[PDB]
């Protein structure tokens, strides 16, 4: 919509790295998620195919291997890492409407961003066991009889976007560490 | 659309907690509901599967176990808890166009928000019997013969978003209580 | 879109009840209709199921029991009850561009709103025979042989939204009567 | 979008009837077409059902009885009757950028509107043979063998909106005639 | 969106015909393409029906008779004929930021518009062999065995919009020729 | 949305070629991608047809021949080549908020655009083996038995848009080289 003025206000009140590179890599991730990836995952369940005649086996096997979709995880991650930047916008506006205080908020603000980014990257790793999606999954949850072969939709294209989102997120961690280091030695 | 100016007007005329944390957690819930959850529930009935040949058994079993969808309940809840904030906006503008009066409205306004939030959380608990969705439901409503097995779509992902929305709502109750307590002891 | 300025202009030039409560309950109904209800009725015909092999029996039985959908009726009702408020906006602007006259328009304007609201509530009652939707309908229109059982989609959730819309409309009638009574005794 | 300023500019430079009633009834028709009717006709071909096994008979029978959809006819009609109002907006702005001339344009402008409205109403009558839609159509175009029964989707609801659009259009003809008569006797 | 100001800027810096009639007929074509025609072609391949059991015959026969859809051709045509008008907007703004020059650009600008309009009309004629769409096409491309009958979706309605778009385009050619002739004799 | 002001700000601070031709060819590509091409690729997997009875063979053969869709590749390319233009907008605004420096940024900025455009064109060539899409693909990945024939949806129309996007991109490379050459000889 009119997001230009929102980030425009957030654009000020930041250092060299904070003003430029963090905000660029952030709208970078939103664009990838919105204009490209969301239609890769559009038919994730409609094109899941299992080799069986058992009613209900398809529902339980899809639910077992994809407890939460990748794009829903990324959407949550962006919301979490964008709130601490939004808090200082209101907190500063609150204090300007009517160094140490603004220092502690700002230093804390970038400290949460590192925590959230590392947390979600960890969840991606354990939940999906690496960053590569397989063509074939074997499922033996009830009511599937014995073990059933099921086939994933578009596994290669989903791997490409997964690697891309992880790499950009890994960079944003490094930038946030350095800006912390600049203030740390400054004392 | 242009929601920035609406909440911007609502942003003023509030205390420290009211200005910042309540409004942040509120747009937090709207974002979760809009950008993420609404497509989790998109195929709730299209992917409901029952193990039967009886015509019409699928319609009555879905209707029996989901009398109203989760996302419709959350949409109603947000509308209810946002009106009392909107009433004071017009009521104040009405009184400014032409302490005690504004006190009683404001104290009452936050009193309704606690009532609505507690009411909807109660409905969630009794209607759905806890906050965890099951893979399998057993149904014996007419015309289903004897008891029929039916299978839910995406039960695990729906559980994740249910726990998330309940937790955020539970926090908003605590914040509203404290702001009431601050005024209560102030007398 | 940019509806804030439209109702903002309509917000002025009204009494205490007219400025606040009528306009709040009005955008209340629009929100319920738009963000929640329109996807409850999305699959009204696609999930209508009849127990027969006769080609064309499904089309005629759906058409017989739902001559016009509930959401289309509500959409028409909102359009009708919002025009008399829009007429005075242009009529006043026409008279201000170049008491009794403005009195008669305003008193008439609220008189039509009562008429339309009562009319549509009456149509809801006779056309659908109460405000509760049934799970099963029996149909014997040609070409269905003898009597055929057909099953409605999501009957319970549609009942909840029907009761909600009727109740809010019933309140708007009471508010309009009182504002008429205030002017009536004023003479 | 931002249609308020467009019609706002068109709102001026008109007489009592032209300023108010014509423009009100015009946006009235647009609202009916947009917010209500366009989803009545959404499944016009997907739910057309024919009692046959002949491949291709459904395509030719739908095309034979609905040479052009009702909503496409109404969309064309609104575009045609709105251009002459838009022409004077540019023509006047052209003459103001750098009585008789403006008289002849204005009198002609309302003369075309009567012609277009009467023309489209005539097409509706002959093409569809009255304003009532039937449940059953019989079709014998090649390749259908002998005569085939086909069934229309939502015939009753489409009849309601057809009568509504014809009635509003018939009123707009009467208003345009009277404004012509006022100028005619004025000489 | 906010197209009013774009064409508003383009509205100036043109002659009598160029200011009024060309720009009116241009937004005329955009409206027809957007609000009406794009849903006529929505199911062009989903409702293409072939009388065969050969897998893949439907894909190759649709691709053979519709190498590029009509609406995609019209969308390209509008983009091409609108760029030369946009070039002078930037070129003039470039020259005004810091007769013969502006003459040569303007005369050339209208010369390209005639070329593009005539080119696309020629492509329509040879590719589709006239402006009338047929109900039945016969196809013998591999892997279809012998010759297969296939049936087009909504052939009559597509013919109506094809004739309409060709006629409006043919008028825009005539207007551009005359404005060229006015400058030609002027010397 | 409101993209006019964004590129309007980017419109300034550029040379003759940079201001006009690069930005025109850029929004040219966005329009082709958005309004035309995205619905050519809409049914890419739904209309992929394979001549087999083996469950899961369709999923693996589609994934093998289309590791990433063409429109997703183009969407990524536009995002990459538009960031370096956006970086200087913030970097300049950063330096103006509080020759050589601005020279090095600008010269570097156009140097990355050439790199990205050449890189993506290379990926298109090797991944899809030329710019022409075939009607028939032969697939022997497990679990398909022996070799299976599969048929692509709309191969000819996809070839037309592929050639169009490659040609426009090839021009943007040439323009960027020349602007580099103008500065190079200038020293």
């Amino acid at each position: 919509g009119t997001l230009q003025t929102i980030l425009g206000g957030v654009n000020k009140h930041s250092t060299s790295i904070g003003k430029i590179w963090l905000t660029v890599l952030f709208i970078f991730r939103i664009m990838i998620l919105v204009v490209a990836a969301k239609e890769v995952w559009g038919d994730e369940q409609a094109d899941f195919v299992c080799n069986t005649l058992q009613p209900g086996c398809k529902n339980v096997c899809y639910d077992h291997y994809f407890p939460i979709s990748h794009i829903r995880l990324w959407a949550l991650q962006l919301i979490f890492v964008s709130t601490p930047a939004l808090l200082v916008a209101m907190h500063v506006a609150y204090r300007r409407h009517e160094e140490g205080s603004l220092w502690w908020t700002y230093t804390s603000s970038i400290f949460f961003r590192v925590i959230f980014e590392a947390a979600f990257m960890y969840v991606f790793y354990v939940m999906y066991d690496g960053f590569s999606m397989q063509r074939l999954v074997k499922c033996n949850a009830w009511p599937c009889p014995n073990t059933v072969d099921c086939f994933v939709s578009r596994p290669t294209e989903k791997t490409v976007f997964t690697v891309f989102m992880i790499a950009v997120s890994g960079i944003c961690i490094l930038l946030n560490v350095t800006e912390l280091c600049y203030l740390l030695i400054r004392y």
